[PDB]
């Protein structure tokens, strides 16, 4: 119950109402700190805690795999929060104009919102501070630390950002207390699914190419997949993380991403288990590091999809090798169907179209051919934003921004050798993909 969690966005007249908490990012029940401070606020003011969540307009630029994905984990968390007299809302359509209708309707006292660092979420929140006169409170109920509180700047590498992340841990890294209770979606995912059909993804064939028996939803199987994780494959992560051919990840990024489990509860369960010291530092670094840093990337950067947010030395590199002449130019088509001469990055391609979440080590390999075979660093970086938002799981994620910013901008990486078109940016070749995983394997089975 750390008061640093919580961040004021507008004071007003406090509404003797019932407090709103505005769920957008952590679609979860257990361990939910926005969830959890909402509902201490409720009792304070001898009112009932009830949630909210808006389906916006937005949900066309996506695929079905995400939306299924979302709505499912969300009908399995209307019951959640009935177990504890909790009702749920689920509005559709803007939040500007939603969020302060259903305020002034319902005679709200409070509101409280999620954080999230991303460009639309600060959008849907000037409309509503614009339009509601009760007060506006967000809380990092997504990082381990709040954003604001583990970096007030912009951290320019990780060896920077580690040692000011673990000396907050012993004050933010603390359990969960106990959600005490307050004292239709399928004819939406219906039509949704109708609206989406037209572009769905499809092979020759016509079938189509999804597969979602991958990655089932809910908070229910976020668990299982957390203590088949620790229990099965926290021991050899170490070694294997970056073994494409073995399924060593964790695969908790669809449901981090959608907020069906929380990171930290991910933290306090791996750092009780007894595993390989160095493999339990490696999965830490990628967990509590490189996601907070994302956050903090996409936070302290406007643009931090655009090449303005690139570092100088790459910024200068990237600009002296414009006019270097290009191995080959795809559009975006030939991209998005696999059709490069270059069989280790189509076979990452099939991967995410299948899949909808492509192993780690050949995605710092996917993005990095769209540099060097794009017409210009920023078509590179929107054909790399189009791909992975649209067919990745976890996609329209920090996480998505900050890689796709450290695989084609060198952002929290450092310069390497010289080369032609890439500059100063780091490489990644096929022959040496071929040195540190049977690359074959991987293309066989994606094909
Ligand atoms: C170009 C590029 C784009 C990416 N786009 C996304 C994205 O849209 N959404 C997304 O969630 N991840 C993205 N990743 C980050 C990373 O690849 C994934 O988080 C990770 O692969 C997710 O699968 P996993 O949980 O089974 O891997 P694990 O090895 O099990 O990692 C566990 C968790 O640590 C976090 N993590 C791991 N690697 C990174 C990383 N490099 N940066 C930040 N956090 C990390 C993730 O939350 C991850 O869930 C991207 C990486 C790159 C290079």
């Amino acid at each position: 119950m750390n008061p640093k969690r919580i961040r004021a966005l507008k004071s007003g007249k406090q509404g003797d109402g019932p407090v709103v908490y505005w769920m957008s990012r952590d679609q979860r029940a257990e361990d939910n700190w926005a969830l959890l401070f909402s509902r201490a606020i409720a009792k304070e003011a001898n009112v009932p805690v009830v949630v909210v969540f808006c389906l916006t307009d937005e949900f066309l630029e996506a695929g079905i795999r995400q939306y299924e994905f979302m709505l499912k984990g969300l009908q399995e968390l209307e019951v959640s929060l009935s177990r504890k007299k909790i009702p749920s809302f689920f509005l559709r359509g803007d939040p500007g104009e939603k969020i302060s209708r259903f305020v002034k309707d319902y005679n709200a006292g409070t509101l409280v919102t999620d954080f999230s660092p991303l460009r639309i979420k600060n959008q849907w929140i000037e409309k509503v501070i614009s339009g509601i006169s009760i007060p506006f409170f967000e809380v990092d109920a997504h990082n381990v630390v709040p954003c604001w509180e583990a970096s007030q700047k912009h951290e320019y590498a990780a060896h920077t950002f580690r040692p000011k992340l673990y000396a907050l841990l012993p004050e933010f890294l603390e359990e969960f207390p106990e959600l005490e209770p307050n004292s239709t979606l399928s004819d939406v995912l219906e039509t949704g699914v109708k609206a989406l059909l037209p572009e769905r993804a499809l092979l020759k064939n016509k079938d189509p190419l999804f597969e979602p028996w991958h990655f089932e939803p809910g908070e229910k199987a976020a668990k299982k997949v957390m203590e088949s994780f620790i229990a099965d494959r926290l021991d050899s992560y170490g070694a294997l993380r970056n073994d494409p051919t073995k399924n060593m990840l964790s695969n908790l990024s669809p449901y981090l991403h959608f907020g069906q489990i929380s990171s930290q509860r991910v933290v306090l369960e791996v750092e009780k288990a007894e595993s390989n010291p160095g493999s339990k530092k490696a999965f830490l670094d990628e967990i509590l590091i490189w996601k907070e840093i994302s956050d903090n990337f996409c936070y302290y950067n406007p643009g931090y999809d655009g090449f303005e947010s690139f570092p100088s030395w790459a910024k200068e590199s990237l600009n002296a090798h414009r006019n270097d002449v290009r191995s080959h130019i795809y559009t975006l088509e030939e991209f998005e169907a696999g059709k490069t001469h270059d069989p280790l990055w189509n076979a990452s391609q099939m991967e995410l179209l299948s899949t909808g979440k492509m192993h780690g080590y050949t995605r710092m390999y996917w993005a990095k051919k769209i540099l060097e075979w794009s017409e210009s660093p920023e078509k590179a970086l929107e054909i790399a934003i189009c791909l992975n938002d649209r067919y990745e799981l976890d996609g329209r994620d920090p996480n998505g921004y900050a890689g796709i910013a450290w695989s084609i901008g060198g952002v929290h990486d450092r310069a390497w050798g010289e080369r032609e078109v890439t500059g100063k940016i780091r490489y990644m070749s096929y022959e040496g993909c071929k040195r540190k995983f049977d690359v074959k394997l991987y293309i066989e089975k994606y094909s």
